C-alpha cells in the first residue's frame, strides 16, 4: 500500500508522494489514529516531518526536488489517517543572527483538533497554497485569528495548546485536511480579496 511504500527506512518522502488535486482521498474525513501507535504510524509521523525539514534546508530541497513550505498532513500522502506535521521557522534578524528559537511549532500532531477559537477571523496576506494544487489561485483565506487545539503526541501524551499569528493559520489548514477541506473552500466565492471588517491581515 502507500503507507508500506513510505515507511521503508531508506526511503525518503518527495513530490512523487504528494498526491494532486482530483484525487478522492483530499475530500475523505480521515479516520482517528489509536493509540498506542503502530509502528507504521509512527515512523509515517517521523518521515512526514523529515519531509519538512528536507523542504526547509536548500540542499536537500535541491537534491529532492521540493520547495521550503511548513505542514504536511497525510491526506496529501494517499493516507487517510489523522495525522500532521507542522514545522513553522522563526527569521533571522537583520544582522543575520539566528533566532533564539529555530521553530515556533514543532510537532508531529495525532488525532488534532480545534476546540475553541476567536471570533476575530485573519488571513496570510500573501493568500495559501498547496503541495498538492498546481494552478494559481489568489485570494484572501479566511481562518479564525487565534485557535485552542486538542492532539497527541506519538506517545499518547495529549496536549492542549493555543495559537496565534502563522502558527495558528498552519495548523488550521494541515486540520483541514484531516476534514477533506481545502483552502479555496475558504477564499470569497466572488471577490476574492474581499474583506470583512475586522479581519485581521497578516504580512
Ligand atoms: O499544502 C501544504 C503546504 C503549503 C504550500 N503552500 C502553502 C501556503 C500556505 C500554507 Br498555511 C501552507 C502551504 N500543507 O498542507
Ligand atoms: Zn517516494
Ligand atoms: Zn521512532
Ligand atoms: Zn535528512
Ligand atoms: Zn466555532
Ligand atoms: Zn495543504
Ligand atoms: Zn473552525
Ligand atoms: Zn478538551
Ligand atoms: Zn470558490
Amino acid at each position: 500500500a502507500a503507507i508500506d511504500k513510505l515507511v521503508k527506512a531508506s526511503h525518503l518522502i518527495d513530490m512523487n508522494d504528494i498526491i494532486r488535486e482530483g484525487n478522492p482521498t483530499l475530500r475523505k474525513v480521515a479516520e482517528e489514529v489509536t493509540f498506542p501507535l503502530s509502528e507504521k504510524e509512527e515512523i509515517l509521523g517521523e518521515k512526514m516531518m523529515q519531509f519538512l525539514k528536507h523542504s526547509q534546508d536548500p540542499i536537500m530541497a535541491e537534491k529532492l526536488g521540493l520547495r521550503g513550505g511548513v505542514g504536511l498532513a497525510a491526506p496529501q500522502l494517499d493516507i487517510s489517517k489523522r495525522i500532521i506535521a507542522v514545522l513553522v521557522p522563526n527569521v533571522e534578524d537583520a544582522q543575520g543572527n539566528p533566532p533564539k528559537e529555530a521553530y515556533s511549532l514543532q510537532e508531529v500532531m495525532y488525532n488534532p483538533k480545534v476546540v475553541s477559537h476567536s471570533v476575530q477571523d485573519a488571513a496570510l496576506s500573501d493568500g495559501e497554497g498547496c503541495l498538492s494544487v498546481d494552478r494559481e489561485v489568489p485570494g484572501y483565506v479566511v481562518r479564525h485569528a487565534r485557535v485552542t487545539i486538542e492532539y497527541f503526541d506519538k506517545t499518547g501524551e495529549k496536549h492542549r495548546l493555543k495559537l496565534k499569528g502563522y502558527n495558528s493559520i498552519v495548523v488550521q489548514h494541515e486540520i483541514d485536511h484531516i476534514d477533506g477541506i481545502m483552502f479555496y473552500d475558504r477564499i470569497n466565492e466572488k471577490n476574492p480579496f474581499a474583506v470583512k471588517e475586522g479581519l485581521l491581515i497578516l504580512e
